[PDB]
């Protein structure tokens, strides 16, 4: 099993660099963490920041989900985030992406006791 807590730093968290080392970062990171196992995730957004940090935006701003729940928060500050975006020539089971390192606000989906996050909505 996995919770759905432990998935979503597998996913999305990267505290071991504080940006989107180089253009390599997200074939290296998307292989390295499983997301291209069964197929190629589309896009996939990675967050360099600690990990108490992450969680703490549970208890943050409450916006609403994308899908319409309202269990989202999204964070007072910006945080750095790598982007990871699947190219043209990524043809599965040879996945290909295009790294986008930013500094923006993210949203996450909470749940739990503790409270922690389950699922990253998106970033603004």
């Amino acid at each position: 099993k996995e919770t759905a807590a432990a998935k979503f730093e597998r996913q999305h968290m990267d505290s071991s660099t504080s940006a989107a080392s180089s253009s390599n970062y997200c074939n290296q990171m998307m292989k390295s963490r499983n997301l291209t196992k069964d197929r190629c995730k589309p896009v996939n957004t990675f967050v360099h920041e600690s990990l108490a940090d992450v969680q703490a935006v549970c208890s943050q701003k409450n916006v609403a989900c994308k899908n319409g729940q309202t269990n989202c928060y999204q964070s007072y500050s910006t945080m750095s985030i790598t982007d990871c975006r699947e190219t043209g020539s990524s043809k599965y089971p040879n996945c290909a992406y295009k790294t986008t390192q930013a500094n923006k606000h993210i949203i996450v989906a909470c749940e739990g006791n503790p409270y922690v996050p389950v699922h990253f909505d998106a970033s603004v």
